[PDB]
């Protein structure tokens, strides 16, 4: 895990 909500790579 770390983060990103699919909006960009991160």
């Amino acid at each position: 895990q770390h983060w990103s909500y699919x909006l960009r790579p991160x």
